[PDB]
C-alpha cells in the first residue's frame, strides 16, 4: 500500500511546519516509512513541530559544523532504530548563508569567512552526512538533498547560488562513494516554497530593489511553468523526494530531478 | 497497493519481449494499470507477444506516419476503454532510422529523404501522438517518451542522435500544450538495453570499426555508472517510466529523467 | 594587420543589408579576407546588395535543397578562386520554416511536410554544405553556422526551435568529419537581430498574443544581458563569427559560442 | 597588426615556464599588449621566469588570501602603469587545493579547513580580484579566468572539481558586476596541460590506482577531441584567452569558452 512501506529514513532540516523537510517527513510517514529526525540548535522548538507529524519519531541533535556530532551520529541513529537495523534513506534538507552573502548586500562585499560558513553548511555537509551515514545504510538505499537551480545567475541569491553550484558537484562525488554501498545520491531542484529560510533572504527588511527583483523572480515561476507553480504548497516537492527515496527510480544517481513545474525548461 | 492503481494508460512500441515498451507494459499491469496497446505493421506478431503480459489488453494498429490512423486513434481508444472514460497516461516508445542514417554508413552519405523519415517517426510523432491523445486525457495525466542522451556526439548513432536532439526540443513544446490539459510530458533517457532496435544499429553485419566502437561505448556505461548498468535488464528503465506515469513526480514536466545508472554524470 | 588576412571564405545567406551574413561578409573583408558569396532564389536582388560590400566578390547560386547545385558547388567555387587554391572558411547563415511551423499557428497544426522542409534547410544543409566543401578546405580551416539557443522552449519559435536543436546535434557530427581535414565546425548562438527572417516570424500580420509574447521575449534580452543587447546592430555577432574563422580559437570545435550579451547566463 | 595592440593587461598565475599564465603572457606581448604581472610567494623565482618573456613587465606580489595585498593592489597597479591609465584586461590563472582534497586521498577524508582553503584560492579570489580591479578598468575591458570542465565527476580531481563548479557560478555573478563598468567576465575551460599544478595532483608519488585513472582520463582527451589535443602545448589555450581579451568576442559574458579540442562535445 505505502510507497516507502517498511523503509527507515533519516530526515534532517525541520525547523517549522512550512519546512520543506516537514512536508517530506509527513509524506514519508503517510507512505509507511519509519523516521529518524535531525534538528539543529532549537531542539525543544523542533520537537513541538515534530510532535504534529502523523506518527512519532525520535529526534536527534545535528549541527553539521560540529565534528563530534558527526562522529557520534551513526551510533546515535543505530541506538534509535535498533542494533542490526539500517537506514534505507537519508534526506539532507539543510542550508545557511550569512546575511552578507545574499539579499541587498553587494556580492563583492561578502567576507570569505561568511561565504565559507555558508558553503560548509549548504554543500560540504552533504558529503559529511553521507560519510557518517553510508556505513549504516542498506543496499538499494537513497540519499537525497535539496537544490535550487544555480545554472544561471540571478538577483539576490548571490553566494547561496555559488553554494548550490558546489552542492551539485559534491552530489556527483557522493554518488561515486555511495555506489560502493548499492546506494543512490540525488538532488531535488525545487521551485520557490514559502519557508523560513525564504523569509530570511532579504533579511525581510523592506522596500529595497532586491525585494522587488525577488518578487519578480518568484512570479516568473508560475508563468513559465507549463503546469503552474504554487509557492504555498510544498507537497509536490515532498512527493518528488519520496519518489527518489522509493524503489521506482532505481537507475538514477549523481543526478538532479526538477520539481519546479517545468519552469527551468522554458525561457518564457 | 498498486502505483498505477486505477489508471488507464496507452503503451506504444511493443515489437518483441525484449522491447522497452513490453517491460513498461508489464510493470504497469503489475502496479494495477489498465492498458491499451499500440503496434505497428506486424500485428499478429505483436499480439502473440502481447498475449504473454500478466493481463489482457486491447491492441490497436498505429503507424505514426499514417494520417488516417492518427485521426481515428482517439475514437478507437475511446471505443476500447468505454465512452465517458479517459486516458491517464501515454507512452511513446517508438523510433526508426533507415540504415543509411546509422552504423557503418558515413554520416554525410545519408540522403535527406531517409533522415526525414527517421525524424518523422522518432521525433515528430511525439507531437502527433500528443495531439491525437490530449483530448482524451484526464487532468493529472502523464505522457512519457524514450530518449537516448544526444548532448554529445558519438560513433554510429549518427542521424538518430540528431532525431533525439529534435525529440528533446519537441518534448519541451509538447509540455506547453499538455499543460493546458493538466497533463505532464517527459522523456526517460535510458542507458543501452538489448532490444531489436539495438541489433539493427550496425545492420548487425560484421567485423567493422563501427561495431567495435559500439561495443566500447556500451561497455563504458557500466564502468562510468556509480551503481552499475545491466544492458540485459530493462526493468529499471520500466520502473522509471512508471514513476513518471504515477502521481509521485507531480511537478516535473518538459523534462528528461536519466535511467542510465548515473553514467551521464561521470566523465570517467 | 587584418584578422583574416589572406584567408579565403565562403559566406552564404545574404538576402538584404540587415542579413547577419551581410555583416559577417563586411567585417571579414575589413579584416582582409577574400570572399565567395552564395545566394538563394533572388540573385539579381542579392547582387545589388552584395555590390555595397567594401570589396567585390563572386556570387554563386545555392539552394541547399537542390542536389545538382550541391554537387557542382565545390567545382564552381574552385573556378571562382583559382585551380590550386582552397577555402579556409565556410559560413552557413541560412534558415527557413514554413509559416505553419512558427508564429501564431498552433504547434500541433504544423504538417510534417512543412516541418521537414524547415529542418532540411535549417539543419541538414549544415552537413550537406560541409560535405560539399570539406574537400576544398585547407587544414586549419573553420566552418561556422548560426544558432538561436533552443535549450528551452519559448513562444512562437515553435518548430524552428526544433530545427535549431537538430542543427546543434548536426554540428557535433560535422565536427567529427571536419577533424579529419584539420578543420573546426562551430555555431554562434546570437541574440535577436532585426533581419528579414525575424520580420517573417509572425508573418508580421498584427495584434495577436504571439506578437506581444515575441516583443516581451526580445526585450528580456537587453535586460538579462550584463553588457546589454542591441537588436539593431549585428556587428558584435559578425565579429564573433570572424573570431571563429580566425586562428585565435584554434582548440574549439563541435561547439557553440554565445553572442547574446551574456543573456543565456542569467535567469533574471 | 597586434590583436591586443595598445591594451594593458594584468596576468596572474606565472610560476614556471610551463604555466598556462606564462604562455598567455607570451602570446599577449607578441600581439602588442602591455603587461603587469602578479606572482605569489616565490617572487625572485617568478621574476627569473618572467625575465624570459619577449618584453619586460612589472611584477607585483599577490597572495589572494592576503587582504592587505588585495586592498593595495589597484593602487600598486596604477603606480606601475601611470596615473590616468587603466587596465583593459585581467587574467586570473590561479588555483590551489591541499593534498587531502585531491589525488589518492579519499573524497570523504578531506577536512573542511582544507576544502575551504582551496575554494578561497580557486573560486572566491575570482570575485575578490574583480572587486579590486574593476575600478581601474576601462569600458570594453575583459576579465578571464581558467576552468577545467566540472559538469561531471571524475577520478582524482575530487574537491578541485567542487571548486571549479563554484568558480563557474562565481564568474556568472562577476559578470553582473562587471557589466556596470562595460567589462566582460569569462572562463576558458582548457584541456589538460602539463604544468606544475598538474604534477601535484597525485602528489606525484607513485603506482597508485588514482595515477592510472588520471593517465586514462588524460589520454581520453586526444581520442575524443575531433581535432586532437596536445597536452604538451599550452599555445592553443593561450590564444583562446587572448581571443577573449580582444575586441572580437564583444557580446560574450558570464560564459565559458572550451579550449579542449572539442573533447567535451563528444561522448566517445
Ligand atoms: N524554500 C525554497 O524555495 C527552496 C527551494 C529550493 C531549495 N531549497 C533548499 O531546501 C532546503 C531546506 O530549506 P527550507 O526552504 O525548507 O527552509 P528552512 O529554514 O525550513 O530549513 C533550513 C534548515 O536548515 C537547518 N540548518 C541550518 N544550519 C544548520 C546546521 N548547521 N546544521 C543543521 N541544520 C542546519 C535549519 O535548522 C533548518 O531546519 C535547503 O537546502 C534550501 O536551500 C529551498
Ligand atoms: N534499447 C536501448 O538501448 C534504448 C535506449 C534509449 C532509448 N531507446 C528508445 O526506446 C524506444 C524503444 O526502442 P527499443 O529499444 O525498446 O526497441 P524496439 O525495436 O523494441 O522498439 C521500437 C518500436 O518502434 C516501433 N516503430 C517503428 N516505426 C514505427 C511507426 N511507423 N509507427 C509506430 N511504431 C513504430 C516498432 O514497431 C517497435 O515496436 C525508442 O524511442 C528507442 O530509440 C532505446
Ligand atoms: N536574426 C536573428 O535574431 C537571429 C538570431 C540567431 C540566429 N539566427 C540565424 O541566423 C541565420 C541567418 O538569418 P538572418 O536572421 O540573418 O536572416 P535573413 O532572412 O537575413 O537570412 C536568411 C537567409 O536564408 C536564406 N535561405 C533560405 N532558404 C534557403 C535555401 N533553400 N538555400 C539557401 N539559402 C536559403 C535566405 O536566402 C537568406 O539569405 C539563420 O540560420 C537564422 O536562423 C538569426
Ligand atoms: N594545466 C591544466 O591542465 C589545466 C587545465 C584547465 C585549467 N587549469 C587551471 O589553470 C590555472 C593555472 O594553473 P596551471 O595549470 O597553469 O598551473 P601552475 O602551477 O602553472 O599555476 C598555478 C598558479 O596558482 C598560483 N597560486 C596558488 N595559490 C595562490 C595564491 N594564494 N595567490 C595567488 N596565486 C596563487 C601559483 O603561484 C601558480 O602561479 C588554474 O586555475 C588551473 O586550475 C589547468
Ligand atoms: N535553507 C536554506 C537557505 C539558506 C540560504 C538561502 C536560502 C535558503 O533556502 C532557500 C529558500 C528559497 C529558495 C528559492 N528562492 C530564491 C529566491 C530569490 C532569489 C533569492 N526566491 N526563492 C532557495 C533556497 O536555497
Ligand atoms: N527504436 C528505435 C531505434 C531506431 C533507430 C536507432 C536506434 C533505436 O533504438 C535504440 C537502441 C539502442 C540505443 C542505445 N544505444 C546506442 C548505441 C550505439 C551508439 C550506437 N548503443 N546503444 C538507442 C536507441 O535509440
Ligand atoms: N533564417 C531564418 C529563420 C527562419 C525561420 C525562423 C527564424 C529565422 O531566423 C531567425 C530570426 C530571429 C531569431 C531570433 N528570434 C526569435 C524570436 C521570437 C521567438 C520567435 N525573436 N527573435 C532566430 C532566428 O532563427
Ligand atoms: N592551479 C591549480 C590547480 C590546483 C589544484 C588542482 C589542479 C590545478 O590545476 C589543474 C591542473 C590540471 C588540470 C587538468 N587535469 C585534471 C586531471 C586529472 C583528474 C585529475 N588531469 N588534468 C586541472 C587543473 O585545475
Amino acid at each position: 500500500t505505502g510507497l516507502l512501506d517498511g523503509k527507515r529514513i533519516l530526515v534532517s532540516g525541520i525547523i517549522t511546519d512550512s519546512s520543506i523537510a516537514f512536508h517530506i517527513a509527513r509524506v514519508a510517514q503517510e507512505q509507511g516509512a519509519q523516521l529518524v529526525l535531525t534538528g539543529f540548535d532549537r531542539l525543544r522548538l523542533i520537537q513541538r513541530i515534530t510532535d504534529r507529524l502523523p506518527a512519532k519519531a525520535p529526534l536527534l541533535e545535528l549541527d553539521v559544523q560540529n565534528e563530534e556530532h558527526l562522529a557520534s551520529l551513526a551510533g546515535r541513529v543505530t541506538e534509535a532504530i535498533g542494533a542490526g537495523n539500517k537506514l534505507d534513506g537519508v534526506v539532507h534538507s539543510i542550508g545557511f548563508m550569512p546575511q552578507t552573502g545574499m539579499g541587498i548586500n553587494p556580492f563583492f562585499d561578502a567576507p570569505y569567512a561568511d561565504v565559507s560558513k555558508g558553503i560548509h553548511i549548504s554543500a560540504y555537509s552533504y558529503a559529511s552526512m553521507a560519510k557518517a551515514l553510508l556505513p549504516i545504510m542498506n543496499p538499494g538505499g537513497s540519499i537525497v538533498g535539496m537544490d535550487f537551480d544555480p545554472s544561471r545567475a540571478m538577483p539576490a541569491y548571490n553566494w547561496m547560488t555559488v553554494a548550490k553550484s558546489a552542492l551539485e558537484s559534491v552530489n556527483r562525488f557522493v554518488a561515486r562513494e555511495a555506489g560502493k554501498y548499492g546506494v543512490r545520491s540525488n538532488l531535488v531542484a525545487a521551485g520557490p516554497i514559502r519557508t523560513l529560510a525564504m523569509s530570511a533572504i532579504v533579511g525581510g527588511a523592506l522596500g529595497e530593489e532586491a525585494g522587488a527583483q525577488i518578487q519578480l523572480l518568484e512570479e516568473g515561476w508560475d508563468q513559465r511553468a507549463p503546469i503552474g507553480w504554487n509557492m504555498k504548497d510544498a507537497t509536490p516537492v515532498a512527493k518528488t523526494v519520496c519518489a527518489l527515496l522509493s524503489d521506482w527510480l532505481p537507475a538514477t544517481t549523481g543526478d538532479i530531478i526538477y520539481a519546479d513545474g517545468g519552469a527551468h525548461t522554458q525561457l518564457l
